[PDB]
């Protein structure tokens, strides 16, 4: 049960109990998008603008926006009145060299500075294979147990990000890892919506690799509709907490046709935390033809995007409100 | 102020509103002394014994005792049900290549884990310098900020011990450091003091090196009795928090005439988390005479040293219910 402090908070990020925010705390990954199209390394300025621009343009048509402290905070405060604000508290990626991927906060922040930058949410990244070494996950578990309880204390909704893979498989986009795909997501949403850990929003997979899904696939049919479904309704079976999907491995269009696939599958998911889809061709017109027509880019092919979406949404999200 | 909870913690870690707490979380410096003898390496049934010992023969003379969640468990659960328990929530040691001393929790441990594992308090080192690089500090006051904020949220009491120091100074009993003490120290208080780290106890150091104080120093002197009162005035000032004293590089008489001191002075703390003078001289017997020798050097000598001390604070430390 939410407190008055973290329900006023959830509704600024949400519309009718739905969440429609735009993802867009990418800090290494847009700077290597914007490195494919100029020559000279790209700036902190023009990553400060970029996210400006796209927070200016595109958040009319959001309920929130997520953001990262390190290159987000102007773009926070020209984001549309109407729209609420997330802030990032994960250092991005993870070390290459081993199989842990262990969880690390920003070092200079806390849920409480993140409060004090205005956000309406923590949101913190998690890499999970509930499959893995035990102690391993025995340190993430307790990492997570002290930013719930930071997130208690603040009084502010702590969005929860699960991203699943295995130890000793490499590509999360192989058959193999997609046969194993709904256990990882599944199980570790279980784990994560135990009350010790004091999640109010889990942003998560969809459970099933849609690309290896009978009538969605163009290659190899590892499941069937019914399979598919039913991984769908396993998800929503592990949790009673607020979750929402983000996308990943696929096409706007495949994601779009997933969330209705989701819907009529029995997933009463409730919003999306969505961006690269949306926002993605504005870097190479941003870096090459400048900000005006980055602007203009978002205004027509971003809004069209955004709106695409947000009609999807519309007739597939469900309301967190209960 | 504190909460009901906290209220009720803080009364169970101490007497009449005065802390004769234990400290014994003591880790690779305790197996260090266990060097007498050496037959092996230090089992981790021996350390956990003679912490068990010494927990089972001396805290019913003590308010509380601290314990490492690492070795103390055992000896925690055979504590005098007079006595309240502390445990320690931060990786001992610093790295001794670089001067930031950064802070960092026990892998597998959170506020909530400790309060789980009966604490009626969180105790976190941190070692700070108030002159050194800005950055540093940044990152050591966001990290007192979560615990501060876990604590919170689990309705624990923080105690927060500040150990000084200074990245130029490689001596921590020099003359040079001597003259800086009190500026470090009271400065140190006046930061952490401050309602956002959500410290409930200081643990902090005397605020001056009595080895170098007219009357009490055996050899140079750098500073007259009223320098040094004055150094303690100065403290009581730097904070409205409860704060309590710990014993670093002076015998257990010349601590115990500080304390006289200190009161003197006009000094209003709150007791001292001590005691490995009290039970100093079993380290040995432990593993000269066996188990047996050292609970009766405990029963007998460990009480004498213990009661001894109880008598000092009983006419120096003032309650902390202010
Ligand atoms: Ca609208
Ligand atoms: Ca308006
Ligand atoms: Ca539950
Ligand atoms: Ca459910
Ligand atoms: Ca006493």
């Amino acid at each position: 049960t939410l407190t008055e402090n973290k329900r006023k908070s959830m509704e600024k990020l949400s519309v009718d109990g739905v969440i429609s925010a735009l993802a867009f705390d990418q800090r290494g990954a847009l700077k290597r998008m914007m490195a494919q199209h100029q020559t000279k390394e790209p700036t902190v300025e023009q990553i400060e603008e970029l996210k400006s621009l796209v927070s200016e343009e595109l958040t009319p048509f959001a309920s929130s926006i997520l953001l990262d402290p390190e290159y987000g905070l102007p773009a926070s405060r020209v984001r549309s009145e109407e729209a609420g604000l997330l802030l990032a508290y994960e250092k991005t990626g993870y070390d290459a060299t081993t199989t842990s991927r262990l969880p690390d906060c920003l070092d200079v922040w806390s849920a409480k500075r993140i409060k004090e930058a205005g956000a309406e949410a923590v949101k913190f990244l998690l890499y999970y294979d509930i499959d893995g070494d035990q102690d391993v996950n025995e340190q993430k578990k307790a990492y997570i147990e002290r930013i719930g309880s930071e997130c208690r204390a603040e009084d502010i909704p702590f969005y929860l990000e699960i991203l699943t893979y295995d130890e000793k498989i490499a590509d999360n986009a192989s058959p193999e890892f997609a046969k194993v795909k709904a256990h990882k997501v599944n199980e570790a949403m279980k784990v994560f919506s135990k009350e010790r850990f004091g999640v109010d929003v889990l942003k998560v997979e969809v459970p099933v690799n849609m690309k290896f899904v009978e009538g969605f696939a163009d290659g190899e049919v590892l499941f069937t509709k019914e399979e598919a479904a039913q991984a769908f309704r396993d998800q929503e079976a592990s949790t009673d907490l607020p979750y929402i999907y983000l996308s990943a491995g696929v096409s706007a269009k495949l994601f779009q046709d997933t969330l209705v696939f989701a819907a009529e599958s029995g997933a009463k998911f409730n919003g999306v935390l969505c961006g690269r889809a949306t926002w993605a061709g504005s870097v190479k017109v941003y870096i090459e033809e400048g900000p005006q027509a980055a602007r203009e880019w978002l205004r027509t092919e971003g809004f069209k995007n955004i709106d695409e979406l947000n009609k999807v949404l519309d007739k597939t999200a469900s309301p967190w409100t209960e």
